[PDB]
């Protein structure tokens, strides 16, 4: 079963991403929190995960790195170098559609990277 | 896919019950959260659990389930008024901490199941 944690504080954009996900993946599951410290406290209780999705703050990514640089994490110019530097796997715009999103968490589950073209 | 929330601060007690369900019941998968705070962010986060495991206090088991009473709440305690006082405020079993492996199996099927699970002491 792969994992992605969505960490986001509106319900409608996690629940979204766990529509979205669960149905285009076969073996998927999305589970969801709403701040950095509660993935933080998701996290030491063992939950494993394949890959978290972070909302925008850089220091977020520092925090969830610093727990366990093995966890891929994306976000959801400056910025983007900023994330980068601190390990980001991915930055992944909030207006792009369905099949962006989809192929870009596949490119990060296998160990790529997805940037917006604006940043490339 | 039966879910198990394990709310417990310690982390092989944590991984000892995850192996031990998840080797014994085919769809199961068991997440743990440190603390009933813990637990009721995750859960009001819109995350799904069919059964959660209540390390042992009573407060944690009253708020879990005026939280959402349509989950089973069981206490796992290493400890005749506190099962009695968890019963009052609704937990579906109480399982000791010393007990055999295969009681905690047979208990978390009897509550998946919508029965009760109480020690014998009792």
């Amino acid at each position: 079963l792969t994992v992605v944690l969505i960490v986001d504080d509106h319900h409608l954009i996690r629940a979204g991403a766990k529509n979205l996900l669960e149905g285009a993946f076969s073996g998927m599951r999305v589970e969801g929190a709403e701040t950095v410290s509660d993935a933080l406290a998701f996290l030491e209780a063992d939950n494993t995960v394949d890959l978290i999705l972070l909302d925008v703050a850089i220091d977020g990514l520092v925090r969830l790195k610093r727990f366990d640089p093995s966890n891929a994490v994306a976000l959801i110019h400056e910025l983007i170098r900023a994330a980068l530097e601190a390990g980001a796997d991915g930055f992944i715009p909030k207006s792009a559609d369905p099949q962006v999103l989809i192929h870009a968490v596949s490119l990060i589950l296998e160990g790529e990277i997805f940037l917006p073209r604006s940043y490339l």
